[PDB]
């Protein structure tokens, strides 16, 4: 107790941070994309706390991990009870959510970096930067180490403390096997160690060197751009690494800006030759990206991303001359920004027509579909924006209209679909080889986007002549069914008029739309399409047989279900696979008022499964009790009949729930009835290992103690394999036969004995009870008890000498064996040998006072066994030739055994004997 | 708060079954043990009935829990896919100043649940322009939006409502709100009369449904409430807010003894 | 045993944050530049829980050392009082870590101090210098 004491504050707290880190786990894991972005952001939240895991704080990690390690109480002490042992596998437990919460933080802090990185707010980035990489260095220093030293790290302590506890070896009849699983976790510990060495740092900690030098050698007036009197500019490097991520460098000193506006700046060449991108901002304004330094560049000038503002200028006037004046002054069109992306895409994103028709002339085909990292071409950003005069441009320069994206295969098509908007496709339309409909990843067409583009797309789309309205993806919801699974009714209503539909259109399961309104329990669609439209309802899936009753019957949707119901246009009398009837299903979910309304309705009351189950039966088959009262109570065959007979009752004791035997003897339901085997419901009880059901059945009739099916097997002898104290100790309160057997002959001490439980073994061996029973077979109950080898019971056996004698001898076993008139004591002593255990051998070698009687050599050569022999051998100084002229080498040879031949013929016995 | 409701959700019952599903199951469980244990025949059997109704009491907050719906709104609608100043005005007019950046967020418009609003969109630089128009992306749940502007860093003002089915927003009705509530009077007067010559409404709502009438009330101009009481229908004039409050209420509030009279 | 159990959380509290300041020391001086700032820069790094040891909470350095003064266990008693010379070399070793920390942060916080000073950065050389 006072052991337990001490080490409970800290177990209990290594049990408790792991469960919450489990249930946190899978809450994360299970959550949605702003809601994840809220928790992820909290101030005071999850991430801080598991940061903190790793401080030696009171209510960390490391703390009691090194307070358990460093106080040796893993270690067991002898034998005890199991505490150590529970302890060590607290310890693995722990360090098992240690390393998962480091793979946490990293996954997590990887993914906030890269969602604020791709935004541009580079303020939150830097620090979830610098979280992640302080993390991953603390991380990696407390698992291991940064190098192999006298910290020695964590997981090799566990190991040290694994290979003590394998060498401390106190005991190993299970521990063996226990130490085992104890390899097998070092194993993983090493394999987890070696990819933790393997894994490199995600994050390049490393930043470049900003600009020696600025200049505004250039004659630009002020006012154009983005360039404002009296603004302070500042300066950032980043380096450009495509597969990690890369520290912003501290921003420069403010510089002030007057009568000039393109400055001309110097970088020094880097030392790793890597190019390195620039950051400019404003005051506090959104920073900007303006281009890229190779390693041998020198002068940088930022003309180029002013052009790129230019042509994104949501003004027209002052965007064309500001752009004419860029032009004049001389800056390329082919630099690239952000996410790869082009002069002419930021045209069209501001939709003026000026620079497009600008552009245009003397320009290329390719650099018109130029697309960016993402494959965005400029006519998938025209669609997106919903221009219209750059889209009758770019048609008449001939691009490519059937271009696509990565990843997200998408036309801009889609793109118009998904964003909504009808001018673009009906300018879009006057474009020539055109295709109406594309595969995506999903295999998803354009009336697919449409129909969340709203109503007006789907019309403007309908109104064309080539339409495909029943087109199939590779998931196979045609558009009805997406249309009607997100509940808007007005635009399914507008597809269906404007053409015909195949409602009754199916997935590969065999899956209708109204099957997902019945089984997501949107009833007052179901009711709409029901009234104003024909359907056929007994339509039912590939895989089950289930039907539209079914699915809104499942995950308890009550009022759609009860819809169905009570509509006469789908019947009810529909036997789905399995036999599971709407009945048999709504005993399944256990609702009340559904049952109560088809009841009402008119449905007959033994409806019947593949196995002809009864509903009852199967109400007994259920967590809710009730179901059996209600049914009983608007009228039900308390003796119904399966097609094995099984009784309700009978099923509720295979089960063993009380609560359903105690309601149906409560209602008196005849226990007279069985099954087709005729097994008696107690001997199913005896199973579960229910009491009070035998009592409640030895109070209505007494007879069946001894009652038995066509097993023959009494439900004592259950009783006693199932391994039940109180249903054992009940049957000898009344203390039932123990001559009976069954076909098999087992008896009840024969299960007590493979029990081993030594307070049976006295109850049986002061009864005097004959212990020379045998079967149809003629096997005696000695022979199992030396097989289950408990020497205990044996000590307390041969205590009372009396019941049971050594010198006297069965007369079948003498029957058995003719020419071997073995004793009791002296077989049992050679079966002994031949079980192969060497602590029974020398267990009935202390108890009997002369072993050579049996022959323990010639036995175990018989048996080939080399551990029995070389210890016979060598420690009992049993001799070669022994008293008969036939050796034990002529055994051994017979049997062919290797290692005990090889030992034989080195004790000095000789082969050519006869 | 959607952090503590969706958390403290989770740890009572759990968002969904698992291997623990919540605290109060074990709860369960452990009384469930007690009445397992021997009980004794009269005192520690009301022991027994207390923890009966303490499990009576557990399974109705349960079930109240599992009953109890969320309270806010967690999913964010889209902002404008594309902004122009197409209109042609000049830009001294009223907020809109050279050298200044506007903001814009969208919200979701629920009348019985929080709604969260949008994080801003990218800066964007006014000049030579006043009036922008902003398009809008068809919503997916066909749900009415609330807009938000910012200056730089100053007071968000709400400026609009948009209905599921309209993209073409023009951003006059704002403007036209804060010219009749300007705390001047002729610069006030003639930005008012250039927006109306422009074009803008005059039943826009803002603030819990006040009008430029109600505006004019709490500014106490005098020089556009007669231009507006000029061909006005005495609906308007006598049109309540939510709150309940007229425009002859909102005089009295001000303290404005012209318009008054 | 009782002995024992009652001395057990303060010396392996002790031990604990002796043997993770050990490590840290040179975890912190063998580590580059760029992460040095960065990682002394912390909202909630090792500085802050550096400082707050002083502080009489119980994860804090005072509380065991003091304790064990008041209580009086470090003096032997009788004959093969082993917890007596264990809890008084935790004692020494806490007072070792305890004089160590406080000339840690010393250097950290007086380079943090020049580092920003070079480049003006007054507000954050303001809070490292009242640090």
């Amino acid at each position: 107790s006072i052991q337990d004491a001490k080490v409970s504050p800290i177990i209990s707290k290594i049990n408790n941070f792991a469960r919450y880190f489990d249930t946190e786990k899978e809450r994360i894991r299970g959550l949605k994309l702003n809601d994840y972005i809220l928790k992820l952001e909290e101030p005071n939240g999850i991430l801080l706390h598991f940061k903190e895991s790793r401080t030696p704080t009171d209510d960390s990690l490391q703390a009691p991990l090194f307070s358990i390690i460093e106080e040796g109480y893993a270690v067991p002490k002898s034998i005890d009870d199991e505490l150590a042992f529970k302890v060590l596998y607290a310890l693995l437990y722990g360090t098992q959510t240690y390393v998962s919460v480091m793979f946490f933080l990293l996954e997590q802090y990887s993914f906030l970096a890269n969602h604020y990185y791709e935004k541009g707010y580079l303020e939150k980035y830097d620090e979830y930067f610098n979280s992640l990489n302080n993390v991953f260095l603390d991380f990696k220093s407390s698992l291991v180490g940064t190098g192999t030293s006298n910290n020695e790290g964590l997981l090799d302590r566990v190991l040290q403390v694994l290979m003590t506890v394998k060498n401390s070896e106190f005991l190993g009849l299970e521990k063996n096997g226990v130490d085992e699983m104890l390899n097998e976790k070092i194993n993983l510990f090493n394999k987890i160690k070696e990819e933790i060495e393997g894994k490199q740092k995600m994050t390049l900690s490393e930043t470049p060197e900003n600009f020696a030098q600025i200049s505004f050698d250039k004659d630009i007036t002020t006012p154009i751009g983005d360039w404002r009197d009296g603004r302070e500019v500042r300066y950032a490097v980043q380096y450009a690494s495509e597969t990690l991520f890369s520290k912003i460098s501290h921003w420069s000193d403010p510089v002030s800006v007057r009568e000039k506006a393109c400055p001309t700046l110097r970088m020094p060449v880097d030392q790793t030759r890597r190019n390195v991108l620039v950051f400019r901002k404003f005051d506090s304004s959104k920073p900007q990206l303006v281009g890229e330094i190779t390693p041998y560049l020198s002068n940088f000038i930022d003309i180029d991303r002013d052009l790129y503002n230019a042509a994104s200028n949501p003004d027209s006037a002052v965007g064309f001359k500001e752009f004419t004046k860029l032009n004049y002054d001389g800056a390329n069109i082919r630099a690239t920004f952000d996410h790869g992306r082009t002069v002419f895409h930021a045209a069209a994103k501001s939709g003026n027509d000026k620079i497009m028709f600008g552009l245009t002339f003397l320009a290329k085909s390719t650099e018109l579909n130029q697309p960016d990292k993402k494959g965005y071409t400029p006519i998938h950003v025209a669609a997106d924006s919903g221009n219209a005069g750059i889209v009758n441009l770019l048609i008449q320069r001939g691009v490519s209209i059937n271009s696509k994206t990565y990843h997200f295969l998408q036309t801009p098509l889609h793109l118009a679909a998904q964003r909504g908007f009808v001018t673009t496709f009906q300018r879009l339309m006057e474009s020539p080889e055109i295709n109406i409909n594309e595969r995506d990843k999903d295999g998803f067409t354009p009336l697919h986007y449409a129909i969340r583009g709203g109503e007006r797309i789907l019309e403007a789309f309908l109104n064309q002549i080539s339409i495909d309205v029943n087109a199939k993806s590779n998931t196979g919801l045609t558009p009805f069914h997406l249309a009607i699974i997100k509940n808007d009714w007005p635009v399914a209503s507008t597809l269906l008029g404007s053409k015909k539909v195949d409602i009754n259109a199916v997935d590969e399961n065999n899956i209708t739309a109204l099957h997902y309104a019945a089984i997501l329990g949107y009833l007052e669609t179901t009711k709409q399409l029901i009234n104003l439209k024909e359907i056929n309802a007994n339509v039912v899936s590939s895989p089950g047989l289930l039907s539209a009753l079914h699915y809104a019957i499942l995950y308890k949707h009550d009022d759609v279900a009860s819809f169905l119901m009570r509509s006469s246009n789908v019947n009810v009398n529909l036997k789905a696979l399995g036999g599971i009837t709407p009945l048999h299903l709504a005993v399944i979910q256990g609702r009340k008022q559904i049952l109560s309304l088809m009841f009402d309705i008119g449905v007959n009351i033994e409806q019947k499964t593949d196995e002809k189950y009864t509903p009852l039966h199967l109400a007994a088959m259920s967590k809710y009790p009730e179901l059996i009262q209600i049914l009983l109570d608007q009228g039900s065959n308390f003796e119904a009949k399966t097609n094995s007979g099984a009784t309700p009752l009978h099923l509720a004791t295979f089960k063993g729930k009380s609560q359903a035997a105690l309601i149906l003897l409560n209602n008196e339901v005849n226990w007279r009835d069985t099954d087709e085997n005729g097994q008696m419901p107690i001997h199913g009880a005896a199973m579960t290992g229910l009491l009070d059901v035998a009592q409640a059945i030895i109070s209505i009739d007494a007879t069946v103690v001894d009652i038995e099916d066509k097993n023959s097997d009494t439900p004592l002898n259950l009783a006693a394999q199932n391994s039940h104290i109180d249903v054992i100790k009940y049957f000898i309160d009344q203390g039932a036969d123990i001559n009976t057997r069954n076909k098999k002959g087992l008896a009840p001490l024969l299960a007590f004995s493979k029990k081993g439980n030594l307070d049976m073994v006295k109850y049986l061996f002061d009864k005097n009870a004959n212990v020379y029973i045998a079967d149809n077979d003629g096997m005696n109950f000695f022979y199992y008890a030396v097989q289950n080898g408990h020497l205990n019971i044996v000590k307390y056996a041969m205590s009372e000498k009396d019941k049971f004698e050594w010198s006297n001898t069965d007369n079948n076993r003498r029957d058995e064996c003719p020419n071997e008139e073995c004793a009791i004591s002296h077989f049992a002593v050679c079966d002994a040998v031949q079980f192969d255990r060497i602590e029974i051998v020398k267990y009935f070698v202390g108890t009997l006072g002369n072993f050579a009687i049996c022959g323990p050599l010639h036995q175990a050569a018989r048996y080939g066994h080399l551990d029995i022999v070389k210890y016979l051998v060598e420690e009992e100084f049993l001799s070669v030739d022994g008293s008969k002229t036939d050796t034990p080498l002529c055994y051994a040879s017979e049997n062919g055994h290797f290692t005990v031949v090889q030992y034989l013929v080195s004790n000095g016995a000789k082969v050519n004997h006869d």
